[PDB]
């Protein structure tokens, strides 16, 4: 009998089996010494745990910051996308709702907020992204804080989950990095690298009528566990698919950013969602338009190079190439229709290519 994602017997089954260790992949790392340098120099090509908050500059709540409280932040009216988890469905209920559901007993259902973003609430003062998020991240450093569109509403999340809850392999939104920070409880990670067959198998898995009813993980060469407990922070790097376990009730935060070390897994991730055709539910909003910004600010790094004669870094220029041919392909006659709308204002697709192009040719020597 075919066995649902979720389901209590599959949580008995996912709790009994036994994956390589992430000992080999994740690297351990005081928050100090996680600095851009450090980024630079490893690439962020596999995932970061840091044990303690000390030295990132992460702003979090006391432990001692519940649920009901997240109710009162937030604002219990507050409607919210919950997933009930057996049935691996989504609906929205008011905050207050789930909040009950929460703290009842016996709890019939397992259910999940997992999309609660709260940066347009009270809550917001209490969570400030690590230092690193904030150096690295794309809409932090070249979203113009006057701009007419909305910066992507992806930085300050809050995740309930329920002790039993399980969220299914994934890849995040625009490809996107990600810091996971467990404030209460503890978190279970299945991590799979974005390895070109894993990317082509996830992608064929997730669009299969079937998938929820498929384990994912026994597709793949390796699927490392990470346990990730109270006060560590997890930095997911771009195209990782991964899925989650709770195994006992979770409060935590996170955030979601770009970055220039890996515009090419955030182009091919972003050029898989396209092809699945999945509710814009979790969708990176205006992924394009923080691309836009990032070309833009690609030309005046050039431009910039050429008064010191000091040449862009390697990733940069490849990075370049990458983005001017998304923005090509993104304002083609026929395309023009569709990505217009996340163009930013005064920008002018034709001259930004064309500069860039040029651009390109000449560090090319
Ligand atoms: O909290 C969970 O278990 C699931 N969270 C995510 O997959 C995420 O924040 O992108
Ligand atoms: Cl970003
Ligand atoms: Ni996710």
């Amino acid at each position: 009998k075919p066995v649902q994602n979720g389901s209590q017997l599959f949580i008995k089954e996912l709790r009994s089996r036994t994956f390589p260790s992430a000992e080999d992949v994740v690297a351990r790392v005081p928050g100090s010494q996680l600095t851009l340098g450090y980024m630079e120099e490893h690439g962020f090509t596999e995932p970061i745990l840091v044990p303690k908050k000390d030295g990132l500059g992460l702003a979090v709540p006391a432990p001692t910051f519940y649920v009901s409280d997240v109710e009162n932040y937030v604002g219990p009216e507050r409607s919210v996308d919950v997933t009930d988890v057996t049935k691996q469905k989504d609906c929205k209920m008011k905050l207050k709702e789930f909040v009950d559901y929460y703290y009842s007993t016996n709890r019939k259902r397992v259910l999940n907020v997992t999309n609660l973003e709260f940066s347009d609430t009270r809550m917001s003062s209490f969570v400030e992204p690590p230092d690193i998020v904030k150096k690295l991240s794309w809409v932090e450093n070249y979203w113009p804080d006057d701009a007419l569109l909305a910066k992507p509403k992806v930085t300050k999340y809050c995740l309930i989950c329920v002790k039993d809850s399980y969220t299914d392999f994934h890849i995040d939104s625009g490809g996107a990095s990600a810091w996971y920070h467990v404030l209460k409880g503890e978190k279970t990670f299945y991590l799979i690298r974005p390895a070109s067959a894993n990317i082509s198998l996830y992608e064929r898995w997730r669009s299969a009528s079937n998938h929820s009813e498929m384990f994912f993980a026994d597709q793949v060469d390796k699927c490392y566990k990470c346990i990730v407990k109270q006060g560590q922070t997890l930095f997911i790097p771009s195209g990782w698919i991964y899925a989650t376990l709770t195994p006992v009730d979770c409060l935590a935060f996170a955030g979601h950013f770009l970055h220039s070390l890996s515009v090419e897994m955030q182009m091919r991730a972003y050029e898989v969602e396209r092809r699945l055709k999945l509710g814009s539910l979790t969708q990176f909003p205006n992924f394009e338009t923080a691309c836009w910004y990032m070309g833009k600010h690609l030309l005046e790094a050039f431009k910039g190079s050429h008064k010191s004669g000091k040449q862009l870094p390697p990733h940069l220029v490849q990075g370049a190439k990458i983005l001017n041919g998304a923005f090509r392909s993104w304002t083609k006659k026929q395309a023009l229709a569709e990505h217009e709308d996340e163009l930013p204002e005064h920008f002018k697709p034709s001259q930004l290519i064309k500069d860039l192009a040029k651009e390109i040719r000449l560090s090319e020597n």
